[PDB]
């Protein structure tokens, strides 16, 4: 989408996959959905260095709205959880130097069952840009057929624009439409900026290898229309929470730099731990997410439970990462001939490469003929960076 | 069994699921299978307070044998890898106040391919006697029938019992039965002092669900027989390794206690963590599941992804655990009604209960009419010990 927006792949925080559709705020006032949540995780965003790091979007996801719109055909902020109003949510994320993201849906209902915007595509628009929304997330439930999913999405495109103010869009266009049809990606790029193609992550290892593995599959469709402005999102970095082990949150952030996805944290920034923060601060591998040249990395190889993916980078840099499937034994020996690497162009006639996961270290200079080998953790990722010596 | 062993779930620690069958000592000679793999593992045993812990036995499992029998039609260790010969690693492991198990195969060949033990009952069990094993893991791999299978067990079993050596004897008998023919767990309890049920465990929270859906799925079966002498065995302990989070971890811990399961772990004891030594050496933990009166516990809930489990102790006490299993949000309430647990008894008039896992902390006086309202992380497990306020 031409709207100057997501030139790299968006950085935020969404609240879905760890705190969902929360409504208790009786029992559980300290992880419902509502403003003050909101307004915590914007504080501790400037606070523990995420916004320094590129964390800019404080997302809502869904269930923020009043059951009904109000008498002017309007979107309400639930009145018991958002009091205030998300004008007010909204000015305060903005005086701690960050944006707000909110929630919608194209068809007739949010996935939670809360109002569509379907019939209020401009007034809804209108509503957000004049609230000081920055991104919305335009959801694909309740929609009757898919000519009314795509109709819905690129009116809803052209109503943000009408608008005047700068609103990252965010469609799950294609992952409604891909059971069905084939999406069309060069159509999808022309009014998003980035957009879900697969199933909703979850806190689990399982989850992650469902992704990586739909996205692999379907690389040849979806990795080249990818770039600056246009992004493939498979769903937010669930590092922080419960479900994955260490070996397994250094994977997902090392693929989703590969992958050139958008990074929305969903965890608890009030509980996470130094570990699970360095990983997601990592500058170095934030970099090569937020590479400028946002070309989306890809499945090289896969074989022997190994699989390796590469991405090329601006200044004939390359980000490699090895991954070991094998969920039995300890850590297993990878050798590759890095000639293999960049199209044979990465290491040649030389490469000076670095590891950037597990733990940062130098590896010298590399020969074209030359060979890499590494030791991979079950279901652990290695991160390498390769820096051409011409 | 009716062999004086394995009297509460035998603990120790097996290299298979960590180690495998790495024979590449060149290229990785602190991971291949050798002498002074189990050596070193023998040390750290005592040293970072794993038998003080209850962990004595340390168990060999596959890829330790040379490819061929020896002139006398004995099995040898590999002599390349144990140079020094078996004999010589159980005296170590001896003098370390340790037990030494080991392994093989009442077929043909073992899982990985070397020598099995058909044929040669007699002769292994002479040989294991010999060399001071105290230990037996027999796979049933390699077995062209069923019969032939529960002969060799049998055969194998009172090979053992005429050697006059005590050994613990762990047999994966009904694992290859299942789900082919219905296992006879009094017949199989008469022969062994515990048994693998299920397909191998391994570095993930899959394995251990799937393992835990087993139990569960067919408790009934199973439950009863479990006791003294005579364990279900669901697999190692695969803590401190590399493919469970936290909370998947405590619930292994968690529920191989309220299952009465020998707890064989499998890790590298030269490289685990802080966290991990102190969960599997948890003191309150480990004393439920060597509760001396051996009552296997089992499933008493299941719905809205949370399950319930429970295990009934001596001195009226009772232990129980209730898992989350919805795999995305945040921690999840849960509240259960106090005189549904142990069968009605467990808090009649009151009980004291005391929370053991994620965290130690005691929870107070609970009345029979109370309800019982608990927070648990998705994939992880509450642990609690239910105290009655007769005694
Ligand atoms: C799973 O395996 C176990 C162990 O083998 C079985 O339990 C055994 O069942 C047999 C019956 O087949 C019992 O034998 C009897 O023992 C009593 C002693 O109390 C004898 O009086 C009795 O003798 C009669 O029958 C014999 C037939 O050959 C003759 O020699 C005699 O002349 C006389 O007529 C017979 O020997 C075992 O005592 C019993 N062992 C144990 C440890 O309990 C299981 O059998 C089932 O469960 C048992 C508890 C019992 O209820 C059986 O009736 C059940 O069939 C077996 N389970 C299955 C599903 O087959
Ligand atoms: C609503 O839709 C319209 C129609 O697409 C959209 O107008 C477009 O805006 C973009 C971004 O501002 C324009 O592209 C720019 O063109 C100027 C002049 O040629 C360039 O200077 C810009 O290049 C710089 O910035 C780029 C990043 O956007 C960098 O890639 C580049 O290196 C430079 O630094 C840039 O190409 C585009 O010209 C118009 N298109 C049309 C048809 O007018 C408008 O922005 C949308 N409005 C809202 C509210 O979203
Ligand atoms: C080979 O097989 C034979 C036949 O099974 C086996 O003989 C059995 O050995 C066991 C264990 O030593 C004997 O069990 C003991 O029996 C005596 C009474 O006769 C009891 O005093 C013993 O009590 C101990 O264990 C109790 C557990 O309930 C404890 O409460 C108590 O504190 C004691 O520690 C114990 O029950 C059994 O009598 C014999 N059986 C027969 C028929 O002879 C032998 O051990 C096997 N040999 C090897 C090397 O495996
Ligand atoms: C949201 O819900 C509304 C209301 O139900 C949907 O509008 C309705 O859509 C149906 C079918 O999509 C329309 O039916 C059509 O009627 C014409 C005759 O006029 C007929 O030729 C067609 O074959 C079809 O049966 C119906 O007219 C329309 N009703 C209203 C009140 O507008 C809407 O499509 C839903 N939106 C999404 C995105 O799901
Ligand atoms: C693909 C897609 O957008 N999925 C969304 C998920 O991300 C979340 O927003 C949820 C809210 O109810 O609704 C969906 O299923
Ligand atoms: C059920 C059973 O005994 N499983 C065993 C496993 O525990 C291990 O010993 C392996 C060695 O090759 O062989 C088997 O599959
Ligand atoms: C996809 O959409 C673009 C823009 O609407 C169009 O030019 C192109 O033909 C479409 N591709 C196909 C074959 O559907
Ligand atoms: C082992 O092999 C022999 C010869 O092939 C066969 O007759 C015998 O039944 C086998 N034993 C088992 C336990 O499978």
């Amino acid at each position: 989408l031409d709207n100057g927006l997501a030139r790299t792949p968006t950085m935020g925080w969404l609240h879905w996959e760890r705190f969902m559709c929360n409504l208790d705020c009786q029992e559980e006032p300290d992880s419902c959905i509502s403003e003050k949540l909101f307004m915590e995780m914007a504080e501790l965003m400037v606070s523990e260095g995420w916004k320094d790091a590129g964390y800019e979007y404080l997302c809502i996801d869904d269930c923020w709205m009043a059951p009904q719109r109000d008498s002017e055909g309007r979107l309400q902020a639930d009145p018991q959880r958002f009091p205030h109003g998300i004008r007010q949510l909204a000015n305060y994320v903005h005086s701690k130097g960050l944006k707000l993201g909110i929630y919608a849906d194209v068809g007739n209902k949010t996935c939670a069952g809360f109002p569509g915007s379907f019939g209020y595509y401009d007034i809804d628009a209108q509503t957000f840009a004049d609230w000081g929304v920055d991104l919305l997330k335009f959801d694909g439930c309740y929609c009757d057929s898919l000519e009314n999913l795509a109709d819905g999405y690129k009116h809803m495109s052209l109503a943000l624009n009408r608008t005047g103010r700068s609103i990252v869009y965010s469609c799950s266009w294609p992952a409604y439409m891909w059971p069905f049809q084939k999406p069309n990606y060069t159509e999808i790029r022309q009014y998003c900026n980035h957009w879900r193609n697969f199933a909703d992550i979850d806190d689990s290892w399982k989850s992650i290898k469902s992704i990586l593995d739909w996205t692999s599959f379907n690389q040849e469709r979806i990795v080249d229309v990818a770039g600056p402005g246009g992004w493939n999102d498979p769903d937010m970095l669930v590092i922080g929470n419960f479900g994955l082990s260490w070996n397994q949150q250094v994977t997902q952030m090392a693929l989703w730099a590969i992958m050139a996805a958008p990074l929305f944290m969903s965890n608890d920034l009030r509980h996470i731990s130094p570990q699970a923060k360095a990983l997601l601060q990592d500058k170095d591998v934030i970099a090569i997410n937020q590479d400028p040249l946002g070309k989306q990395g890809y499945q090289l190889r896969q074989g022997d439970n190994f699989e390796v993916w590469e991405r090329p980078l601006s200044g004939l840099a390359w980000a490699v990462a090895m991954i070991n499937r094998q969920e039995i034994g300890g850590p297993r020996s990878y050798t590759i001939a890095v000639a293999s690497l960049g199209k044979g162009v990465a290491c040649n006639p030389a490469c000076f490469i670095t590891q950037l996961l597990p733990v940062k270290r130098k590896l010298g200079f590399y020969e074209w003929t030359s060979r890499l080998r590494s030791h991979i953790n079950p279901t652990g990722t290695v991160l390498l960076q390769l820096e051409n010596t011409m």
